């Protein structure tokens, strides 16, 4: 359809001019499978460490937002255990024009800026808000064994 | 003012940061004062603030880097998380404060809110309430503020 063509050019304008610290892998035969690396952001706890995730465009993309996930191991309050992403502001203003861009920034935005209020990880989401030193210091333990 | 020794380390951030702007914002520098930054950014599309430019200033403060700059936008905005004097309250950017964050990532967070509010945490009450309780008029209004100011 026309969103193929789309995605296409707009997968290979942000491959070949990425946002910082991101890195996009396009495969040519799946287009709603994106692979995506981020570096981890310096002043956080996760600096240094290169973590791998996937974008999926949806059957209603972009009527829909995609679906992140990480690959790489991690410990976040918006994290699933298999590494589902759930940026609440990305479901609650979803709009078809806000770009696949922008959905990479707000990840790598929540990587840094967590909302343990609404978590996915009740018991990561705990951690920061009842002891916030060690949630950096673990979430720094795990950056250097798996990232 | 600074101390001169942090001038330097800023100074390299920002002229790398000048060089290679994040898509949809535009950094300028002042040829002079280092603890001022200039910076423009893009009404983003799929917002109600598309279309318009919306300028600011980022004013890194006495105690930069150990706590955070402070944005103030010189374009008038209706905005839930932008005050009367345009300052800009990025609460989550206050909670995890580092001094090795980096400016770029405050733009980010920055252009993060301006299409993501927070109406918890809203300096601007009456948007914060109008967007959760009235949508539309919270849209209406932002949209006329951006043909009007942007
Ligand atoms: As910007 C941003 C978006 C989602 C959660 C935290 C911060
Ligand atoms: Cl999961």
């Amino acid at each position: 359809p026309h969103i193929i063509r789309l995605v296409y050019k707009e997968v290979t304008t942000l491959t070949a001019d990425p946002p910082d610290g991101i890195k996009v892998f396009p495969n040519e035969e799946d287009l709603t499978d994106l692979q995506v690396t981020i570096e981890g952001p310096e002043g956080t706890p996760y600096a240094g460490g290169l973590f791998r995730m996937k974008l999926l465009l949806g059957k209603d993309f972009p009527a829909s937002p995609p679906k992140g996930y990480f690959l790489t191991k991690i410990f976040h309050p918006n994290v699933g255990a298999n590494g589902e992403i759930c940026v609440n502001v990305l479901k609650r203003d979803w709009t078809a024009e806000l770009g696949i861009r922008h959905v990479l920034l707000t990840i790598k935005c929540l990587l840094i800026h967590p909302n343990p209020e609404s978590a996915l990880n009740e018991e990561a989401g705990r951690l920061l808000l009842e002891n916030y030193e060690e949630y950096a210091a673990r979430a720094r333990l795990l950056t250097e064994i798996h990232g």
